[PDB]
């Protein structure tokens, strides 16, 4: 009954022409382990950030899910530093997606829009 | 970043002399979905078995949803078993065991040799 797959948040800070956008790209199924490798670098990139700036893309093409301590840290998050968030771009393949994107939207301050091709989402997001 | 660490839990029914006890082998960091895995196992175990031997060399942890699903496990089935051998290295591995002895009905003691501990178990 053992098991190896991959998982895991990468974190960047992305250009798309003149204009920076944070990108993430989560990948498996999501531990507390991979918020805790990821949440120092976001603090690092929204330090001294206390308006709605930020733009951001997050890349759910291969993401599975979310541990439940996972699904916790990211709502942690979300509390946190959520409102610094102007516009954030979901990329993913599907209609159950765009519709949980939809709701995460109706949660938010910032705004939620889902998109299947990256070109369309960051000629939106910036 | 990116992680791909080796995880779960290997159970089954093994002989010592001609005699048996219940074998577990807990491997990484445990996750919910490993506990699922391994509870229809356990059961159909139970149903055709208690003592047992638990390996945690290689065990770094348990998630918390899995720590919530061992406590449930071990509150449903932890009074089956009268003696529980811990296969481990260490006095922090030693120290845990001797906790876990103080909250269980059955005798948890703690080992570093299966021969050692096949001899105290049955
Ligand atoms: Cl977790
Ligand atoms: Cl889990
Ligand atoms: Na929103
Ligand atoms: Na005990």
């Amino acid at each position: 009954g053992m098991s190896s797959n991959l998982h895991g948040i990468a974190i960047g800070i992305e250009r798309s022409q003149d204009d920076f956008y944070l990108a993430f790209k989560a990948v498996g199924k999501l531990t507390h382990e991979d918020y805790e490798q990821m949440t120092p670098l976001l603090e690092s990139a929204l330090a001294g950030i206390k308006t709605p700036e930020i733009v951001a893309l997050i890349d759910i093409t291969e993401l599975d899910g979310l541990s439940l301590h996972a699904a916790w840290d990211d709502l942690k998050l979300g509390l946190k530093h959520g409102k610094e968030f102007k516009r954030v771009a979901i990329i993913g393949q599907g209609e159950l997606q765009e519709w949980a994107t939809r709701v995460a939207n109706w949660f938010t301050p910032g705004e939620f829009k889902f998109f299947e091709d990256k070109r369309d989402a960051l000629d939106w997001l910036c």
